[PDB]
């Protein structure tokens, strides 16, 4: 089993202590994106053993206009999200429930049923972690997100009472700033903080240290070692200032991405696997080995 | 009225008759979940016209944290399961009395506390079978399972002495095979199949057949068509597989789910009811039309 994650001031308690957690966030399960060969129980197993990872993040894409996404085969994105989640719980690692969306306030009814029916099947286990909205836009945090947030969040309670809630913040999670501004008003609710080292420097880091000065909670459930696109070179020195600052204030993260793509931000090499890791993957590992 | 249940060796029998008995289970009856609008006189009736149900499976909400369980609102669950009761008994129906938990054993005044209120109630129909624990998860047979079946039992009996009582097994219900090793000493006593036919194939019901071999009943009170993940669609050779296993062994079941969430083990369409089924409801009424009730 796996220590209950709750929100005491600026801090995510596991079990009631100061600590944090690393893993890889998995790909888009879009069917047809090629990371579907990745919603594995042999995949989760191998986070644990090949990098020690302590949890894993299902990125279920959602999306009317995005291919493959919840929008247009359910079943299979809904299917891979099972596998991986009951093999986390099997591994003893936290599953972060990704509704991976740019749009989830305007796709509010298919967000209720995604949540309702997360929370109905895996809410009892205490390695499940929701995450929302994963990439609002350019909007408003008082006016859009947070309305969605409070729906969201009410109807997942509803079904699963205990739990900790990542909330998405606007401009692609970048502005924790402007979330901890407004705060939402329920228990263990934290905040997504997204960045990407060949791109996103100090003035990030910044706003970040804002959120946790107004007294919000922060979770990294998505970041890369490369540039913003998920492609280009691995920027050690902005990655390495980004894990201290998350390494000082215990904050948890995820990176994308345990995938293949030909792009920077894929762990592996293409049609690569564990034995053949990308830059951005032999940099993780040792990120993750050591946290 | 209908015939008395009881227990002789690996068989479940009526009236002293091997035989088997088919219908619906009703999804968790939590407030807030969307279907305690089926827990009705109505569904129960409609159950025995619409499928020849002989039998109908009230799934009591249970869970320190599950929203909405009898934990939350006693009274509004006990109401639904009351309804449910009569009007089975008005119909002749068997009712299978489910205590729908993932921790029964971790929360056992609950428990006794509901047994001991159902048993007062409704034990002296011989239409009602107790299912003290719906699906133990990765817990240990012999010493979390048995220990809490054994006390809950004894409850039960007390008030109702006459009755069957199906126990769950580890694994949501799926490890009959390890309870069979180390069965409960008390007379009538069934123990709990689980499966989904899109997920659990023949290594599943060989672990069934190493229960029966070993001497005990078993009763799949919950099973479905699709695959363990809710979704997708019918594996209707599998199911088929799975019906024949349970027609020549005997074995009573309680399909998942008389409900209408968008999900492949709902028997309706969202919003919909017997005139408007699903690819599993389909399925599903086939089989119970067909049973022999
Ligand atoms: O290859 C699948 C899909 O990828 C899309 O880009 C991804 C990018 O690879 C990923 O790293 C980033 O996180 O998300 C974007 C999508 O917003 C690409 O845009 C699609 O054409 C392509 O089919």
């Amino acid at each position: 089993a796996v220590e209950k994650l709750t929100v005491s001031g600026n801090q995510i308690l596991a079990g009631g202590e100061n600590t944090s957690f690393a893993g890889p966030s998995l790909f888009w399960s879009n069917t047809g994106w090629g990371a579907e060969k990745f919603y594995t129980a042999e995949t989760v197993a191998k986070a644990k053993t090949e990098f020690n990872a302590t949890l894993i993040r299902a990125a279920i894409g959602h999306g009317t206009s995005t291919g493959g996404s919840l929008n247009f085969d359910w079943e299979g994105n809904m299917s891979r999200l099972d596998t991986v989640v009951n093999a986390a719980i099997a591994e003893d690692m936290y599953v972060i429930i990704d509704f991976h969306s740019h749009e989830a306030h305007t796709d509010q009814a298919t967000a209720v049923r995604f949540f309702e029916d997360v929370a109905t099947k895996y809410g009892q286990y205490d390695n499940v972690i929701y995450e929302i909205y994963n990439e609002p836009l350019q909007i408003s945090w008082v006016n859009d997100i947070k309305p969605y947030a409070e729906t969201v969040i009410d109807k997942i309670r509803a079904i699963d009472p205990d739990n900790l809630i990542v909330v998405g913040t606007p401009t692609w999670s970048q502005d924790v700033d402007v979330a901890s501004q407004n705060p939402i008003d329920r228990a263990n609710i934290a905040y997504t903080l997204h960045f990407y080292a060949g791109t996103h420097g100090q003035s990030y880091r910044n706003k970040a240290q804002t959120a946790l000065d107004n007294g919000i909670a922060l979770f990294a459930t998505e970041w890369g070692t490369v540039n913003a696109d998920g492609n280009g070179g691995v920027n050690i020195n902005e990655t390495d200032a980004w894990m201290a600052f998350f390494k000082t204030n215990n904050i948890s993260h995820a990176n994308w991405a345990l995938n293949d793509k030909n792009e920077g931000a894929s762990l592996f090499t293409p049609g690569g696997s564990w034995n053949s890791l990308t830059s951005s993957g032999s940099k993780v590992k040792e990120i993750i080995q050591g946290w």
